[PDB]
């Protein structure tokens, strides 16, 4: 059974995703415990600011193409494919990083869909914007997978 | 009929509030139109970062007092007294600023409750943290009310 | 028009635009003077930077950039008019947005052309420039109480 | 009045002016609040800096600067009034402009006087201050929808 | 006196004080000229910053700050005198310390008043200012070969 | 103990703590060496800054800070031991957190005492210090796989 | 010619000159490319800054600056030619030097005129610009193996 | 060759190139020593940065970068020769340009390959690097008195 | 071996070492990835800087530095191996430490030799490099849970 | 005494000295308070940095630095006394100078010992510290109206 | 004497002065050593910059600056004497002030001469230098407990 | 000659050298003017700093530095000549190089002497200076198309 997504709808979906992600980054940064706390907490603060910057750029690009960004938590929750769960039972640093990596992978793959879609639509600016963001996501995937003792695509 | 709030619960409520507020600041910054766009959009970007900083400080103070911050959009929405609405019908710059001022006023008054509560509980650090934040909120109230051609407490 | 001719055309355009940005910044009056004068100074620097990068990219692909005011005037599609009768801030901003739109649409032609010719570098350069132009269109349209594409 | 007396007069003037700048920055209301409030803080700093330079030039030429509010009040030609009735942004800016023009014209008298007395340093100092005042007059007049000398 | 009246009184006080700091910095002579003139410039900035913060805090609580030299003179408890007879560096520093002590003690009154009124922000603001004043008192008393509270 | 005696006690404590921070930074071994050695250097600077501010605040209230190692040892409640037998990173961090906790609880006594005595400045100073200590306790406890207050 | 007309003429000149500086910077070849290309970029910014200052000074004196390429071409004494046949670095530098000398000499006329009219600010502005031009003439003549006035 | 093999080839190439840049910077003699030695240092940093970015991109796509000098020599198309007989600045720059051209052309192959594979990130990375290479080609050809593609 | 030969040997060594540093930084996995990867980037830069300084000192003493990968490989005592089988973080750090120790000991031979030859500059240069190596050995040995000379 | 024991002795000395520098900085009174208090703060940081470098050098040579106040007191040749009776600025500076001379002379012993043992790094480290000490001796002796070695 | 001869004379003077500033900074002793030694370093930089600017202005006007110590000695009106008998800080400052006054007065002659010759740039240059000299005279006279022109 | 006499001789030398550097920077003409003029300004600052460090080291060892041009002329081995007949850039660089070699060789004598006398600080100071001189010799000889020791 079917459905269609344009550049505007793709961008708006990422506004929702990024907002869930950035809140998740904070969850990880706040609740983490273990020997790697100092470096990883700092790392979460860096990702929080970077993905918040991506979010704002996505929303403002959406604005520039005549779109209307989701701008409430209700709308972000109703639209995001990025999943969130309250922090209840204690999680290992590895478990937290696996959740982080899984979401980075989700965003990478969705951005790839976005890159293809925007190429088809001839939206070169949005296309290049998404490529630049994927570049950074790919680097983070390599690094965080390495933290987990894994290959980037393993 | 009754209910009680301690420092932990007050802080957690503000984590929820600040997250709704910061998203609202972005809504205002994104959707604003009119002669004051450049200065006010920039101003929204500044408030976004400032209130995001307050939020993180509130959550990390909560952590430091043995609390568990809300860390999902679901939890922020379920707990916030700060109200949000999707941007549907066009709003004037004044209307957007009135929504901003109203939320600043809400936070100021809640922070005052928080200041009194934390004073009673003997949590001096949280008390001073909240005072410093109220100081900034009061300054913003004066300025934004002045933008609206109004006295700070009018 | 090839990539070389497109680039050279933008060297001409950007030089007219940059002079127009100064006109607007110099002659503007009204309540938004301080913020918009500063914004004109920013745009002047940015579009002057675009111009030099266009001209130097042209050089790098074996071209010969226009390098006189006579050549810029003879070749530009961006229009200029002396400042005679007083214009409102909105009228000045409408001239600015109109020129931004002209540049955006011409750059889109340049993006297509350079993609056809397989000039990847010029392509990416023009895309980055268009990105900034699009942001400016949204903001300046917003100043005018309008949607970016209205 | 000689150079010493002229400078001392400006010490008095600038102290009234900086206090007026603050009044305008504190009491202003309206849509241009953010940019104009910030602009008042910039002017406050600039004119405070001119003031200190004037007083220190006066010291360097063997003078004795006024250094009390009583002395500033007794000597200044720049006028001040308490903020009672609400003033529009335009009214506050007209008050600012009027004071800028007063200072410009007095500085011109100072420039002439100092040239006649052969005090080349004080002369150049006054010229550089006038330069800034003239720029401010253009910009603030432009904010008011007026020509600089209108 | 309430918080608003206390704040407004300090706006008056700080404006007299900053002018005094300048008097001291301008007229000082002796072996400690270089370091103490620089120190006067630092204090001038600091106390002018406190003044602006007091006035803006007053604004934020629904007050109306004094904004003319006439109002500052009419209301200040900080005393000023024109520089007539030459003063020793020590005498200038004694005048400075005496004023710092006056402000510290009045701020202490303000801290207690604002605590009673439940104006937590103004309270903290005044405490932070007192902190700095206390440090200055120690240092300048030490320059005078005295204990801070001697 | 009064405010003066409490402050002087912290001058002693902070001097022992700062030397302990160096011990930990110097003797630490294990996988977290680079991040934790750097963190010890940061804490050394921060607690050295706290110490000087405590001592200078004491000076400002008419006190006489301890200013010899003999006096610090004679007065500190913070304990020190020479580094003899190898300690794990966790053991070093437990000593650090224990000392942070000691300081937090003592500062809380200081906060109460200084509130009783009406020394508002010292009160706020100690609160700001406690704020930082609390943040450090959370972080270092988190490193140890523990809740801040467990 | 009055001050306004002199200033407006320089707006035109500087716009032609800045475009010429880019011509030289873009088309230059030879062993001194890196140093001289960079030098052209610096001169471009500097003369662009003089131009804006001249135009804004003109505005401040009640003038109306030329603000189109058509106006600059129709009014400039500074000459331009398209780059057709290859020029030596020396030839490009001789064109640069010649234009600097033209501007120096015209500015000298402007200095004298502005002195006659009693426009002290414009006078000082033009002198400061001449100072820079004279320094560039010395250096670029030295590059050419010549004395500054040879 | 796939993206992984192309990237790995460039890791080899860039490591030979950076070493060559150093050779040129170390052994150069003549009148353009100062500017060109500095330029070699800039290129060394830039190309070492490209190398690291290529290797890290390779890592990010599941590759395994060459990470020994043996591997770089075994795989590079960029040629190296020990400095024996003295070379002119021009000859050193010709070797530099020739290598820049080799890299540009291979990057062009990489841009097309990665476009076909749908590796958008690697594609953009290579385009950005080519952009810089093209600018260098123009500039160094200009130093050699040549057109960029001559 | 003389000073020239010793230096040239270190040019070879440092080039193998920097490439090894990158290998370690690229291929590392485990919990210490973030801090150690960053540490590898720092060491890469530092040892690259030592390398350039060694080569340039060699130039300054009339020497001819190795300036090809072939020459570095043929001359280095620092060993390299391709990354094939997965290595633990400890194993990678042991490889790093071993190379640091090799360099330290060779530098010591260099320090002795250069002292005997009376090359005071090269002597001091080597001493300063050893200082840094010794600090690194302590820190990396500490990471490995070992004493510096264990 | 060997290098390790010499270094460890200096760890002790520098810790006593740094505390003494604070004693002087805190208790000083007189006309030179501002300059000298600041100077004490600079010396505090500098000697604290020497101390950490000595301790870390000790670590790098397989040593175990003293890392408790008890150890510093039991091993230091630098003497300390509590501040009881008021001291003149000169008296405080004489205590400072005497301790600098003590450290200079001991460092000279350390330089000779370290030269004998062939510990080139520690040698150079101690020489660089002596250089600074000798500069401070000249300056502080000059403050006291004395020749450096008088 | 013309502008060229006047300028060349100041090249001579400033070179003697700068060397004198160093004499004063090197040989000074007494309580004000730290502040005044630093002040001498500041003056040395400033007057060295004036010197270079004078010499380069001379170059720009077709002159030939003195560029040997022999020429500076043969031409300077500024007097120098070897430091033999110990001088008081006041004596050293009196020599400084005397030379500052000499320079001020000669610059005043230069200002008049250059105005007569219509050398506007040199005129403004000398005025800016005098400005600073006058400020230094006020400050150093104040140090000596004297009025600037006393 | 002892350390004190050697140092004082270099105070003399560096002052002649610095004046020579300015001569070269002022009078130079030719294609390399921009790069080399800037290089002269860099050398002037560097050798002026060496000079001050030499003089202050002399002070620290109980010496009395030459502090007049008469003393520098009477004592310097570095030769100076007025600029009369035009010199080639190469001729000027040959004079620079020759003086750098003179200084290097005398510093080498100073290094030996100071090692004999056991003045470790002066020794290291001179070595650091030689380090830079050697680097300059390599670079300037390379400019002249020569090997460093040729």
């Amino acid at each position: 059974t079917i459905n269609s997504v344009d550049t505007k709808e793709f961008l708006n979906h990422q506004v929702a995703n990024l907002n869930v992600f950035t809140v998740k980054i904070h969850q990880i940064g706040w609740y983490m415990r273990g020997h790697n706390f100092f470096t990883l907490h700092e790392k979460m603060d860096d990702l929080y600011s970077e993905f918040g910057e991506q979010m704002d750029e996505v929303a403002e690009r959406l604005l520039a193409i005549g779109g209307s960004p989701f701008s409430t938590l209700k709308e972000f929750l109703e639209n995001a494919s990025v999943e969130e769960a309250p922090y209840t039972k204690p999680k290992t640093m590895d478990q937290l990083m696996e959740d982080l990596v899984g979401t980075l992978e989700l965003l990478r793959d969705e951005y790839k869909q976005g890159i293809e879609l925007t190429d088809k639509e001839g939206d070169d600016v949005t296309n290049d914007m998404l490529i630049a963001f994927k570049a950074s996501i790919d680097k983070h995937i390599w690094m965080f997978k390495a933290f987990l003792g894994k290959a980037p695509l393993e």
